């Protein structure tokens, strides 16, 4: 007369080709009989059952997504924590031939062509079965783009991509995009930004992160990139023509505002400037949990603590054998600001096993407790 | 036409795959043509220098399990990619048969050898009925089962389930026959990487009566109140942390009585991979005949060694002549030749993992 509890929990994120067998495990242990219920993006697949195992043969692009199991016996229920099952594939290229014009001076930006694919490409530029390598004068982003900084009058002409998936090995090409450049002397022309910095968010102790920004100016030899975290200038982590600031192991302090700025050396031109922010996350991790078993009379009052530290700060949510408390309509049930339930005039009914589970976008962290009422 | 090396994505460190299953590893580098491939297993050759920047396999095996990477390479020079240790999940079956064993006194059964990844969870069985642990039954990291005080009806044969969780691979073994403070499970040596949710020590005792055994555990002689679990047999860490390394301590004693306590312990060292502090620049200029000076730091528990490679070859620190590797890590070459020309690569290695930076070293004149 135990109740249930997992001898171990599933990792978070999974990869896996299509084709590929699956095979999703409940490994809890405790009083017979021990049953299991499967959930795949909170939805009921299964009926509770002995079978422990959730088993795709044949993996497709559609399987991904949100798995997780339920663990049942006389005592209670418990919630897995659920796992990210993503399914490596790559489609073909959609869109067809493609049209494009910039002016003699100004920058060509050339998109790559839509195609669907897990994860996301990378991706090779060719220009009439030739690579393009990025340069001074021709920077590839971070979504893929083209940008032709200076473009000329030999610019002109039909470009196309080499797009491999990293995963399952997938090698595509797609057709080819016209360049055409307009109104072909040489005048200067003042420094904009083309590929202004995203709001980007990353994981604490991840390996890099990564922000952007490509500028254009005619002459291309005069253009300086300047890059600014709080109006403060940075001089570390910069790359590809100060175009990339590159932070590896990023850290909460290297949350905030980063800018570029681009501008003309040895000229009166004003500089422009264009910002985004960084957010760095971290997952919940648990300050306070409540004891393994709790036992408490009847008829009396239970305070259930619960407390857990992120980035943003976790919300936290309580359940009840599996479902979910309704702290909204229960007089009996109420919810501290710290996180913590509780529970009034204690019920024969309240017996049984209640889960804590605190949930940021960084992830999700839960605790568990047997609550016997006396 | 003269851009070197560099590769766009690293690979995962380690990546669980079923037996059976496909595995795709792919070298992502850029750079000018002609690019070439090799693949390396457990640093042997694999391959041989081509344009296919694939490695497939179309029917993963135990055998394939191992540490893979990849090595790029055009006319500027070579690098090494990061390995990445692939794990093939499997379970072979039972390989022992019946046996038996007899006991006066507490009851040690190991449970039976099973070629398996990654370990199974054991549970274990009586006469078709399961025994959990319990004031009197044990059941440790290792699936060894331990009554303590075993009695007449405690005779008997006890068999282990197997369940592999990877594959959900299920198996049931041959029976086996089973006819004062002392530790039988004493604390064992653990190493742990930080983040890891959660670090076990474990300490088994046996006395009679056991009633009155009590277990105290200590970390550098200090007593712990928290993380204890199991009766006392289980001390758990959540979220462990290089602050929680240390000496921790079993302790058994007898609540009457003059019996001398008994004391186990082991270390628990919790490691961070290598990070690094001091990179070198991405291109390196030097002149012919004079000495350069790379630099290279980075942190880590225990602290990473640091080793360099010149295109995808380890450099012979041997014949250090010309180069010499300063006691922070840094990398000197003194006389410098035009055919040190190329890729620069410092590795930082620790048990914990690996860290990878790339320098373009180009010779004037
Ligand atoms: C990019 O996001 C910002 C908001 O950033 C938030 O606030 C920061 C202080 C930091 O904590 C980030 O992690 C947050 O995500 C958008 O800027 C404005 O943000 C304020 C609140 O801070 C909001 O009231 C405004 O509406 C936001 N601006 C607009 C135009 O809606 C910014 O807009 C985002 N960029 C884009 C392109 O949408
Ligand atoms: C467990 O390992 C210790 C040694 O641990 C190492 O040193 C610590 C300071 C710490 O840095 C750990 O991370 C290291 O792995 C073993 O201690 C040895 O004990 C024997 C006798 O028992 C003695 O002869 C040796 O000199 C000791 N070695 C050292 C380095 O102190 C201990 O034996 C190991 N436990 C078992 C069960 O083998
Ligand atoms: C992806 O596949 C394409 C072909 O589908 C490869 O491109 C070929 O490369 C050979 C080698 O010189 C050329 O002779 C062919 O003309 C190319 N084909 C096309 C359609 O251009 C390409 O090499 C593959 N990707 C990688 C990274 O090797």
């Amino acid at each position: 007369d135990v109740p249930p509890y997992f001898k171990t929990e599933p990792v978070r994120t999974q990869v896996h080709l299509e084709g590929n067998r699956l095979v999703l495990t409940c490994m809890a242990e405790g009083s017979w009989p021990l049953e299991f219920k499967w959930l795949h993006n909170n939805r009921e697949l299964t009926r509770f059952s002995l079978e422990y195992r959730y088993m795709i043969t044949s993996l497709d692009r559609t399987h991904a997504g949100f798995y997780r199991c339920i663990v049942r016996n006389r005592m209670g229920a418990l919630l897995q924590r659920q796992t990210e099952v993503q399914v490596a594939y790559m489609g073909s290229f959609e869109e067809g031939e493609k049209r494009q014009s910039v002016n003699h001076g100004e920058a060509a930006v050339i998109r790559a062509p839509r195609i669907s694919s897990f994860p996301r490409p990378q991706v090779t530029w060719f220009r009439d079965g030739r690579k393009i390598p990025p340069s001074s004068r021709i920077a590839i982003t971070l979504e893929n783009t083209l940008v032709i900084l200076s473009t000329v009058a030999p610019d002109a002409g039909r470009y196309y991509v080499q797009a491999v998936n990293d995963k399952n090995g997938d090698n595509k090409t797609s057709q080819p995009i016209t360049l055409a450049v307009e109104n072909v002397p040489a005048d200067p022309i003042a420094p904009t930004i083309i590929i202004p910095p995203k709001n980007t968010s990353v994981v604490a102790g991840t390996s890099e992160v990564t922000m952007e920004c490509v500028a254009n100016a005619r002459p291309l030899i005069k253009l300086h990139i300047v890059w600014k975290k709080d109006g403060a200038p940075l001089s570390s982590g910069i790359s590809d023509y100060n175009r990339r600031l590159t932070i590896a192991n990023p850290t909460v302090s290297d949350a905030g505002y980063y800018e570029c700025e681009a501008m003309l050396r040895s000229s009166s031109v004003a500089p422009v400037t264009r910002g985004a922010y960084l957010s760095v996350l971290e997952p919940p991790q648990f300050v306070r949990e409540p004891e393994r078993h709790i036992t408490a009379e009847m008829e009396k009052v239970v305070d259930i603590p619960c407390r857990a530290k992120g980035v943003p700060p976790p919300s936290i949510t309580w359940y009840k054998d599996a479902a979910l408390v309704e702290v909204g309509k229960l007089t009996r049930f109420k919810q501290r600001s710290d996180g913590g339930l509780q529970i009034s005039g204690l019920l024969p009914d309240d017996t049984g096993m209640l889960q804590c589970f605190a949930h940021n976008a960084a992830g999700e962290a839960q605790t568990s407790t047997y609550l016997a009422v006396t």
